[PDB]
């Protein structure tokens, strides 16, 4: 997923599935 929750956590890829995994969004898909 092309969303880092390094600050302002994951709001676009939230909804497709996308979870922060290590302050980035990593869910299956990048």
């Amino acid at each position: 997923c092309a969303e880092s929750c390094v600050w302002i956590p994951c709001t676009v890829t939230a909804l497709l599935g996308c979870s922060c995994s290590n302050k980035v969004c990593y869910n299956g898909i990048p």
